[PDB]
């Protein structure tokens, strides 16, 4: 742990190479497996939920939030995801709405040991979480997926869920016609047929639904309370600003609701709409004991998804394992570790030339 | 767009090209101007920092410190306090990094060392406060704690006050005995002296210790020169203080960040209504300080992220001028913003 040590940086090209080498399906399966196992450890009391995430809300050019998401594994390392939600990014800047990075700090010394992209990782672990929850709460013969919001998360929602359920078709809606019209192309690699459908038809026909929209505060719901199939399972994934919800209260009030992180869901999930005592067991509890969801595949269920840093730490480990196996990334001395630990000015600039000019 | 990364080597090169005094002055100047802007209501204090307490190896904390300049950028310092680092690992107790994110898009635009930058802006803040609240003819500086921050407390204060000597103490004999050579570059003579003597002879003191919660105080509850000014710089865990209560309770106290001070500063010992005007208020109206040079004063320093934003800008200006640093594509920006898998080209 001496001063010599440096930070392992995985850039955009290294993350691409992991995907190419491992393959999209297998990478996602790995992340599903890792999350499943980690959530079960939480459910058994072996590990703790992450502290509540925090952020700085920004009103322009459309309201969004930039957040910090710490998770400590005592004695090992601290993970921090720094992540923005800026829902004008695609149309104004050609950038994703969700832009972030994930860092690892040594628990013992506090040294920054690794840093990587958070955009891909976030999309993957968020799809994976919906898959963990849906494998438990959706009918195992579910064939039709509904998606409300067909932006970036929708892509990994469909992908992840196609890996745990025998999906054959997706019925999809977005309030931006261009975004719903491009979804078939973005979704084609999954082999799942895509059709555009209005929310009322999605509600009526889907076996499982994911909502993942940039709906503004107080502008929900995004799925009307219009008649749904009895066994419907919904992943409510949209999460950013306090005040943002996507599901109608009438539906939520008659569902079995599992939150990823109950205290956080009550603040910024659909559980904003509910009292604490109406919540079913949390996702970690279901992972430790799937029968705590007994019977809930045949009745209305909702997985309230907010995202928490433990999920990022687990996904990051999957990337760092595959990247280490292929020798990827670079090492950069970012942090100053002075030769004399008590002398901040003990720096080492490049030596000066000796020869006469 | 890619992230501009300034590592230890680039930071060393800034110091070598600009020089230590000049770099410190720039930071003093930027902070003085920034704090005065806060004091006029043109800018605002950072939100309260947060952290994760760590019990081992000895109690420490790893913290996150955000600051937003709306429409411009967001700064985040991530910083550990791990006071076994020097002796166990040869690492500084304070280890961190500073990142900048575009406010509009969220994108990570710059990343740099936080170790040097922390020590500089922390010295600078004491200099800002001391120029206001110490006697202008102050000749004797006292330092309690002679580790990393002491070096920049001395340097910064030597630039703003006519200091002739530093009386110093550390509970680790090796740490006090090495201080004269770490300080030599400042031209201020160093003498090792016990806390009772430092308390009684200093014109200005900075306390900057890794004292544990429940340990200390680091000066005795004694009589002091009437005009004594103290910078209380140690700050880490909730619970941690350095000064005796009887000294604090008869001082005029200014905090860098009053809410933060009340939680993790000397002001943890005081009720909220005993804090006086904050540092930014004095910076915008130096006349409010001028009567308090001749009676006991304390600057309660915790550090806040605005200071890190300002110091980082100084470094980025100097680095751009010499085109230092590298560019790394860290964040994935997919060719289609709505397609996370659009990673093309595959390697
Ligand atoms: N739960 C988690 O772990 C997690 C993680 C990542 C992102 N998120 C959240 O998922 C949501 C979507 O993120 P993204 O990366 O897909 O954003 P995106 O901008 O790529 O896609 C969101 C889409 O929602 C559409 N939309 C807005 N209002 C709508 C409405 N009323 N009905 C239908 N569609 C609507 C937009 O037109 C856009 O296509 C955000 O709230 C984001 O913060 C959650
Ligand atoms: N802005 C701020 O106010 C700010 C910024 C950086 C660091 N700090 C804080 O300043 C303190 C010191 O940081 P550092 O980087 O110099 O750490 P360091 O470990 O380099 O030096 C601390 C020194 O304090 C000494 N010490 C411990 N207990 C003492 C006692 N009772 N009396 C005298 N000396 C004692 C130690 O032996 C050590 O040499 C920490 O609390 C740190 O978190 C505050
Ligand atoms: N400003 C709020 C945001 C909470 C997180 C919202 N997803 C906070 O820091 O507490
Ligand atoms: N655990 C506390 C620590 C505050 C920072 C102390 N200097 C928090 O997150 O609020």
């Amino acid at each position: 742990r001496g001063s010599h040590m440096e930070t392992w940086v995985l850039g955009r090209r290294d993350v691409a190479e992991v995907v190419a080498a491992v393959g999209r399906d297998e990478l996602m399966r790995r992340i599903i497996d890792r999350l499943t196992g980690g959530l079960a450890e939480i459910g058994r009391g072996e590990r703790h939920l992450s502290p509540l995430r925090g952020g700085l809300e920004r009103s322009e050019p459309v309201p969004g939030i930039w957040e910090w998401m710490p998770h400590r594994e005592p004695g090992d390392h601290i993970t921090l995801k720094t992540v923005g939600y800026s829902p004008a990014n695609p149309a104004r800047f050609g950038l994703p709405t969700i832009l972030g990075t994930v860092a690892r700090y040594d628990d013992t010394t506090g040294a920054l040991t690794a840093l990587m992209d958070g955009v891909l990782l976030t999309a993957l672990r968020t799809g994976a979480a919906s898959a963990v929850a849906s494998r438990l709460l959706a009918r195992p013969d579910s064939h039709t997926l509904g998606l409300i919001g067909t932006g970036a998360q929708a892509v990994t929602q469909l992908h992840a869920l196609s890996l745990v359920l025998p999906l054959q078709r997706a019925l999809v809606w977005d309030t931006d016609p261009a975004h719903r019209e491009s979804f078939a192309r973005r979704a084609a690699f999954t082999g799942v047929s895509v059709e555009i459908a209005e929310p009322a038809r999605i509600a009526a026909e889907a076996d499982v639904i994911s909502t993942a929209t940039s709906v503004a505060v107080g502008q929900g719901p995004v799925l009307p309370d219009t008649g749904v199939r009895e066994h419907l399972h919904i992943n409510a994934v949209g999460a950013d600003l306090v005040g943002k919800t996507e599901l109608p209260l009438g539906l939520l009030e008659r569902a079995f609701v599992t939150a990823d992180h109950p205290e956080q869901a009550l603040r910024e999930g659909e559980c904003q709409q509910l009292s604490a005592d109406r919540l079913g067991p949390q996702l970690a509890h279901l992972c430790a004991d799937p029968a705590a969801a007994a019977g809930r595949q045949d009745t209305l269920s909702v997985f309230d998804s907010t995202g928490f840093a433990f999920e990022d730490a687990l996904a990051m480990e999957v990337f760092l394992e595959a990247a280490a196996e292929r020798d990827l990334g670079i090492r950069v001395g970012i942090e100053h570790h002075p030769g004399d630990a008590l002398d901040p000015y003990a720096l080492q600039p490049l030596p000066l030339p000796l020869a006469a000019p």
